[PDB]
């Protein structure tokens, strides 16, 4: 299927697993995975969607997730109602990204992407995991939607790229 | 082909791992290289646990929680190496070896990819490992038992595993 392009609206029925923030940070009280409806979640105000290969390993931890991370000021500052990120990690896993990263609250929520379901059915998963791209969404119309392919990239999912879109 | 008391530890099993460094940091992220569990098997008493999942509730707060809280008692029943598996991949399976305090090699965290080995022996189910228990002394299986039984560690937790060592 074609990749999303801008102004095209985002896909309905989309859900992922979740388990809500409760504001501890302890890593070993594993949680309640509940569902997220993220395509009414995009039906109004503007969202980040960020989809990493992998929870906890080095590019999706050491650049990409600390990026967003470091510029969430910016982020609100340029109108950025919810900043959601996704793997094929389960919602345990993700939960513990998130705690490790030291967010106790929904400035960003880490979300499961259940078998690739969601990015799979926008041509953005490999063999398991989920591509890494980016997604903004403005009343439930995508602004941007653009795939890192060179390993070890943020250019085009990256805050950065986010934050340019969004002043332009 | 269900291994049982008696049989030899099988050849060839390869696990993905982060070797600990003596970081508790959860946000480096590390190295991961290959665990020949077959080799390391082949001399000394070795416990092997499979969970079937990195941070998931019975996994977390009872199965590896049990093992941590008796490791003296594993040390003075003879025990030489601890090994978590799960087919989370190596960088999970290291983080969450972390989140528990983990920084050496009491006991390691490591991936069974693809499930390869945990499906060789009749105990994984769609993409997760079992929770199961191996006992192995000098290359010997002498325990191993899955439970099936939701939430329960009672085959594969550290009480049946002392058990096992105390006869």
């Amino acid at each position: 299927m074609a990749p999303l392009q801008p102004g095209d609206s985002f896909p309905a029925n989309v859900v992922f697993s979740y388990i809500p923030p409760t504001g501890s940070l302890d890593l070993t009280v594993s949680g309640r995975p509940i569902e997220y409806n993220a395509s009414e979640a995009l039906a109004k105000g503007t969202s980040v969607l960020v989809a990493v290969p992998g929870a906890f390993t080095p590019t999706c931890q050491e650049k990409h997730v600390t990026g967003f991370i470091a510029k969430l000021d910016q982020l609100r500052q340029a109108g950025v109602d919810r900043v959601l990120f996704i793997a094929s990690n389960d919602a345990f896993v993700m939960s513990a990204w998130g705690k490790a990263n030291g967010i106790k609250d929904e400035s960003i929520l880490f979300l499961s992407d259940s078998d690739t379901a969601f990015s799979s059915s926008i041509g953005w998963a490999n063999a398991g995991r989920t591509g890494r791209y980016a997604i903004v969404v403005k009343d439930g119309k995508v602004v941007y939607a653009a795939v890192d392919t060179v390993r070890g990239s943020t250019e085009k999912s990256g805050v950065d790229a986010v934050l340019t879109v969004l002043g332009n």
